[PDB]
This record gives C-alpha cells, sequence and structure tokens, in this order.
C-alpha cells in the first residue's frame, strides 16, 4: 500500500498473467538493480506496504513503463492514450524521448 498500491496490485496480476508486461517488468528490474541495490520485481510481487518515497516512485515507474509498452505492443502510442496518467519519469520516457536508462537513474536519487 501507500501511494501506488493499485499500481502494485495491477502490476503483479499483469506480471503473472501477461508475458509482454512481464518482459518489460524484468527489463526495468535489471536496470534498477544496476542503478540501485534492490529489485523492483521483488517489491511488486511481494505486495508489501511501501511508505518509502523513492521505492514507491520506482514501483509506479516500472509499472507504468510496462503498461505503456504493453499498449504500444498493441499498436498505440502510449503518450496518446494514457499520457495524462503518467508520472514525471514515465512521461519523460514516453513523451520526452528520455532513454530508459537515464529515466531509471533519474528517479533514483540520492542527490
Amino acid at each position: 500500500a501507500g501511494f501506488g498500491a493499485q499500481h502494485r496490485k495491477m502490476g503483479k496480476s499483469l506480471y503473472l498473467r501477461n508475458e509482454v508486461f512481464a518482459a518489460w517488468i524484468e527489463k526495468v528490474d535489471a536496470l534498477v538493480q544496476d542503478e540501485l541495490g534492490y529489485s523492483v520485481l521483488e517489491l511488486i510481487l511481494d505486495d508489501a506496504q511501501d511508505y518509502g518515497i523513492e521505492t514507491t516512485q520506482v514501483t509506479i515507474f516500472a509499472i507504468q513503463i510496462a503498461l505503456g509498452e504493453l499498449l504500444r505492443h498493441h499498436g498505440a502510442k502510449p503518450a496518446a492514450v494514457i499520457g495524462q496518467s503518467l508520472g514525471e519519469a514515465a512521461s519523460a520516457y514516453f513523451a520526452g524521448g528520455l532513454s530508459l536508462r537515464d529515466a531509471t537513474r533519474a528517479i533514483c536519487s540520492r542527490s
């Protein structure tokens, strides 16, 4: 729970029962595991309450990247169908052309 509890429920159920969504969740989880120590996939699956600002932002970030890329897999520009619902980082990735790498290390900080 906390902020993005629904993002975590939806993200877990989608990770289990959708291979594209799961592929993107893994793709982001490796990147955060490179930029940080922990793993976002652990946090999503282990549906624990999260009041930490950074880890919540990272969870919502990965969930939105995977949902947006799942929509893109069905042939729609993600910023055109859920652009208003994106966080600063996911929107920076889908609308600002920011690389997933720079986005991941942008939400981590730590500075």
